[PDB]
């Protein structure tokens, strides 16, 4: 009970699904790979780890068979039903890295959505990787089978239509902004309930209420979240920028941006547009006076004189007790942490805006050298 056709071999038994037209996928095998199979009625390179891959196509005296990359599940498989080592930030990473590689070969998607970003079967390292792919799977009720197609609308894959009710990148883009929400809010749209979307949608009518507004991590996500599903498609960043954002920064990175903007700063005039811009509507990110808000052992070993008011004193004070971090004493090491990560959390923790405060306030030097990690040209 085994067919073969060309490097293609399948089951016939190990049916996945079902298609329009009499399509069937089969789990099957190619090169040693565990492969999706479809056979299909005939109709009349340059690829990347995170769209999916169109290995092999064999024909017998009737049919065509492809052999497809074999995912373990859908997206919504992965959000809804969490019962499934790979975090939800690399997820996204992954499917802005593969939609960023479309882009770059004039490719736009048009209907991306958590059908159409398949989790890849573990590979031989053990590692799983997110798949951007043209038919999105959908739930059947049985053991195993799925529905695939390449349309938006289709049951049940309403609630996610084609924004373009000639598309530019930047539907994609607000695609992806919505995954994005989707995979944090473990899933939920950032437009509302099903029925309501496309009303809210038109009319940029969005809601992001599982970003908590005091808290770093929410406050990040919201930032690039909310310019990607902008009303306006000509604010939306590229692909790129998206992946430049701090929402994907390890804590050494965003430590290190920190520092950055610090030793970029002390040497500035207090006047300028560099330092103003840093410090207009910087009070509430920094409490009105962060010395009243950092824990007792720190400000003990500060009593130097940087302005409890000031932004930049801030960031300076910061980049002092990390250059001097094996100098200080014991006690404001284990209040501060290890370094990178303990230190700059103990910071953005009681300080949920600074980061984002500091970064879009830089951008005034995002043509620089320095910056160049940080923002996309
Ligand atoms: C074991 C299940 C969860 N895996 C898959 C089932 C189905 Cl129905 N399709 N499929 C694909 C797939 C991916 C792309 C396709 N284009 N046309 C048919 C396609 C099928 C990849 N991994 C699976």
């Amino acid at each position: 009970s085994v067919v073969i056709v060309g490097k293609i071999s399948f089951c016939p038994k190990d049916v996945l699904g079902h298609g329009a037209e009499g399509t069937i996928v089969y789990r099957g095998m190619f090169d040693n790979r565990d492969v999706a199979v479809k056979r299909i009625l005939p109709e009349c390179s340059d690829e990347h780890p995170n769209v999916i891959r169109y290995f092999c196509t064999e024909k017998d005296r009737q049919f065509q068979y492809i052999a497809i990359e074999l995912c373990a599940a859908t997206l919504q498989e992965y959000v809804e039903q969490k019962d499934f080592g790979l975090e939800p930030i690399t997820l996204l990473q992954q499917t802005t890295s593969g939609l960023a590689h479309l882009h770059s070969l004039n490719i736009v998607h048009r209907d991306l959505k958590p059908h159409n970003i398949l989790i890849s079967m573990p590979n031989a390292h053990g590692k799983i990787k997110a798949m951007i792919s043209d038919f999105g799977l959908c739930k059947k009720l049985a053991v195993g089978r799925h529905s695939f197609s390449r349309r938006s609308g289709v049951p049940g894959t309403e609630g996610w239509i084609a924004p373009e009710m000639n598309p530019t990148y930047t539907v994609d883009i607000f695609s992806a902004g919505c995954v994005f929400y989707y995979v944090i809010s473990e899933g939920s749209h950032p437009f509302g309930k099903s029925l309501q979307r496309q009303a809210n949608i038109l009319l940029g009518a969005c809601s992001l209420d599982c970003l908590h507004p005091e808290k770093h991590e929410d406050v990040i996500a919201r930032e690039l979240i909310e310019k990607m599903i902008a009303m306006d498609p000509q604010k939306r960043p590229s692909a790129k920028h998206v992946l430049k954002h701090p929402f994907f920064w390890s804590l050494e990175k965003q430590l290190q941006f920190f520092q950055d903007v610090s030793d970029r700063i002390e040497k500035e005039s207090l006047d300028g547009p560099i330092v103003k811009q840093l410090e207009r509507g910087g009070r509430a990110v920094v409490k009105m006076d962060w010395r009243e808000n950092i824990t007792v052992p720190l400000q003990t070993d500060l009593r130097r004189t940087y302005k409890g008011g000031s932004v930049r004193d801030l960031l300076r004070a910061m980049r002092n007790k990390k250059h001097h971090y094996r100098e200080l004493p014991a006690e404001v090491r284990e209040t501060l942490g290890s370094l990178p990560d303990d230190f700059v959390c103990y910071f953005t923790s009681r300080f949920p805006h600074l980061l984002a405060h500091t970064y879009r306030a830089m951008e005034l030097c995002s043509h620089e050298r320095l910056f160049q990690p940080y923002y996309f040209h």
